């Protein structure tokens, strides 16, 4: 049994963004299935339980020290560590928190760890296992050195793609000959006319997906003015947007 | 008219601690009235409202843009500004943000400060006016550079003092000068010899006391380990803990 819950949805601004009343943010504040919160997942194969990043400020209330085994950070933005902040000065065993070599980290996370364990580096496209999962790390195209990861059990293959903006060429290719059933992919942007910097927008998308050629691609990190266009515009077939508490099953 | 809410009475590591199953984090637990959310306060001046730090994670709920005046932060440690990082990116004029000269402020909010404008900086022992609201800020003890404030109305003065372990000399004698009626203070642990470093401990805050003799001194920023001894001691007279929520007239 392998399965990812997305457990958030939305980048660092969120939806509803503060004191916004677009379309999109007055329905998240009415109909509360609508909030997205930071860009995070919640893996669980077989009995082991992994937290891909770490944006949610109630993790503490959620989970319990031991009740998982290890983080997987794409990146030390913000929005993708802020709820490590809560828990690190807790009671309990060294939790594993497995991310790229970024040096400096975020605030001083690195410095003051408490029960963190920051050294479980790894690299790109050097495979390492999960408690029976395989996970493989992929470079992104960020504004920070950021991961994202292919998860493989028994040939069914989950990619995890946030933070992005149209995908390293190696990346691309990689995840062209190892084809995922399942793609969680950031679109923060409605479609453009030119590329974004940071984020893709659904143009991106769609190019990458002609390359990668997955049969199911959900959308996540998704803004409120992406989903102000989404109420009005549908997305194509072989495309689904992402929201908080989604199930995906392999 | 003068009201201070304290928002938040705990520490970085807060009450309950995660995974702690001492008496205090315990009873935290089965009573979420017993919770410690970060050091953080309310003062309302009039129709006037400045939020003294920004540690909670749900400001974004509590208020709206435009629904508040000022924020005045009394340091940039992730605990007493992480609660910003929600809103920045919001939709509303600027709203200006007082509080010391911290060239680097924390991560990237002064590069990206979207609404927050952080130009209001502040000095040492120099007075400024929050909608009438006369506040001083004053220098602390502490790791990174950090104002508690003085705020002062036609009758009333209250102290601000978190986060800080014992008092700089100019600072204790501008309060024993000063008497604050009400004085908001760090203290983290139970008593302690010696030091601490960081934070006050319980004998730190009488010794303090002993100067400036303030009628009414609230404990905030509370360790876990200070609630459990509190359970079990009680404090001299004049002295009483903060709780979340507490409101000051
Ligand atoms: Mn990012
Ligand atoms: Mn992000
Ligand atoms: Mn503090
Ligand atoms: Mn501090
Ligand atoms: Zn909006
Ligand atoms: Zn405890």
């Amino acid at each position: 049994s392998l399965t990812l819950t997305l457990t958030g949805t939305g980048g660092a601004q969120g939806v509803p963004a503060w004191g916004c009343e677009c379309a999109a943010c007055a329905r998240a504040r009415r109909s509360p299935q609508y909030r997205r919160q930071p860009c995070s997942g919640v893996v669980k194969f077989n009995d082991a339980i992994t937290l891909i990043d770490a944006g949610l400020h109630d993790l503490a209330d959620r989970w319990s020290p031991g009740s998982f085994q290890q983080f997987l950070l794409t990146h030390y933005h913000m929005d993708h560590v802020q709820g490590l902040f809560p828990l690190r000065w807790g009671v309990g065993d060294p939790i594993p928190v497995y991310g790229p070599p970024d040096e400096q980290g975020c605030d001083d996370l690195f410095k003051h760890p408490g029960l963190l364990d920051f050294s479980h580096t790894v690299e790109p496209f050097v495979v390492f296992d999960l408690q029976g999962l395989q996970v493989t790390p992929l470079p992104l195209n960020h504004s920070k050195l950021t991961f994202g990861y292919l998860l493989e059990t028994a040939h069914s293959r989950v990619a995890w793609l946030s933070d992005t903006a149209g995908l390293p060429e190696k990346t691309l290719k990689f995840l062209r000959n190892n084809q995922p059933q399942v793609m969680v992919m950031d679109c923060s942007h409605p479609p453009r006319a030119d590329a974004p910097r940071n984020h893709c927008d659904l143009n991106t998308v769609l190019a990458l997906n002609q390359v990668i050629r997955s049969p199911r691609v959900i959308l996540t990190h998704i803004s409120h003015q992406f989903d102000a266009w989404l109420m009005e515009n549908a997305l194509p077939s072989g495309f689904e947007v992402g929201f908080d508490g989604m199930e995906i099953g392999v």
